[PDB]
């Protein structure tokens, strides 16, 4: 529990709190040159995939061929713990449905889940494969409780937890926001 609790707090403090206040302007800036009457604009929140039991690939097209990379948002830099101009980059994806674009959003996995699942290769990391499955659930619940007590971050991101069409799962959450 304390392994998942710590990773959720680390992710909020060292990542979501730094990028979510600036996310809206970065998206709005991308939508300036990009948005027109012939296409859907990039949606306004960070969609964070929280798979409960997945290998967590680096390429979202590997998870679902209906999720394709479109472009990067303009970068966000800042000095952090001795590192000058540490870079925070986010990617824009199209969500296809029946061969046509149905959604456009900034999407990514919660990186601590990928790292958690990779701890299995190391004997000294401890915890069996069944322990890692409960730590993913505990990471998600903790993060959800954090965002519930942080109204600013709450409206700038959407958690997509799940256990298959990943495109349809993201599209479902994306469609709840508009209508
Ligand atoms: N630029 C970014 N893009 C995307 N997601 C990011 C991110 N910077 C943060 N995060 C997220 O916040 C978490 C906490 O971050 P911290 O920054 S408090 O610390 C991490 C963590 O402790 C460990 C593994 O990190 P990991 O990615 S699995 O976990 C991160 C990650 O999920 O190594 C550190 N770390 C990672 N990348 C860097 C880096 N470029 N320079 C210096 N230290 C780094
Ligand atoms: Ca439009
Ligand atoms: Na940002
Ligand atoms: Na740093
Ligand atoms: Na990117
Ligand atoms: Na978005």
């Amino acid at each position: 529990f304390n392994v998942a609790h710590g990773l959720a707090w680390s992710y909020y403090i060292g990542y979501l709190r730094l990028i979510l206040p600036e996310l809206q302007a970065r998206i709005r800036t991308y939508n300036q040159h990009y948005n027109n009457l012939l296409r859907g604009a990039v949606s306004q929140r960070l969609y964070i995939l929280l798979p409960l039991d997945c290998g967590v690939p680096d390429n979202l097209s590997m998870a679902d061929p209906n999720i394709r990379f479109l472009d990067k948002l303009p970068q966000q830099t800042g000095d952090r713990a001795g590192i000058k101009d540490r870079v925070y980059s986010n990617s824009i994806y199209e969500l296809l449905e029946n061969g046509q674009r149905a959604g456009t959003c900034v999407l990514e996995y919660a990186t601590p889940l990928q790292t958690l699942f990779a701890m299995s290769q190391y004997s000294q990391a401890g915890f069996s494969r069944e322990d890692r499955l409960e730590q993913a659930k505990l990471f998600c619940r903790t993060l959800e409780d954090i965002l519930a007590d942080a109204p600013e971050s709450q409206n700038n991101c959407r958690l997509i937890a799940y256990q298959f069409s990943l495109s349809q799962e993201v599209l479902r959450h994306l469609r709840q926001e508009e209508k």
